[PDB]
């Protein structure tokens, strides 16, 4: 019932997805969003429930200042392997708790109550591999031409947002169908 250049966009250079061989579903975000916070009532059951051939992830919007430094805490925290268990309490550190979250000393005093090693959270954060993961991320989001977030990307190939798509149950809703289109084709 979607119509291509209404709800959603198709990327005329399609992009490489993080992990070949399923379909990928990206949310462009920020912590400090405030429609990204309001989106993840409805955007995490679901996520949580895709079939063993989608791979949603997240991906942290770099453009610029505290998107960046907040994005370089999201991607140090996936490398040590614990976002997703202090995921919900970043967000709600920052817009229930007036927690700025602003450099790695107060991110890391925060995450320890949080059970994250404060050493190696700032080890990782400076290091080399995550400035690699910086530049990767911010050169995907020049990629998926994306101006603002939250943003959704499925499969490197289809763009839209809440607004384009017509509201947070319909976001998902055009998620899904995408995700069967691509099911759907030739490989």
């Amino acid at each position: 019932d979607y119509t291509a250049g209404k709800e959603y966009v198709e990327l005329s250079s399609p992009v490489p997805v993080s992990q070949p061989g399923k379909i990928e579903v990206v949310e462009l975000f920020w912590y400090g969003c405030p429609h990204c916070y309001a989106f993840e009532p409805t955007i995490v059951p679901w996520s949580e429930k895709l079939p063993a051939d989608v791979h949603f992830v997240r991906l942290p919007a770099l453009f610029g200042g505290i998107w960046n430094v907040h994005g370089q805490m999201f991607l140090t925290l996936i490398s040590m392997g614990v976002e997703h268990d202090v995921h919900n309490a970043v967000f709600e550190a920052i817009h229930k708790e007036h927690k700025k979250l602003a450099t790695p000393e107060e991110m890391a005093d925060f995450l320890a109550g949080k059970g994250v090693d404060k050493e190696k959270f700032l080890s990782t954060y400076n290091s080399f591999a995550i400035k690699g993961q910086m530049e990767k991320a911010k050169k995907l989001a020049m990629a998926y031409q994306v101006t603002g977030v939250p943003t959704m990307v499925v499969n490197g190939k289809y763009r839209f947002d809440i607004g384009s798509a017509g509201g947070p149950e319909e976001t998902l809703k055009l998620a899904d169908y995408l995700i069967e289109k691509e099911r759907a084709a030739a490989k």
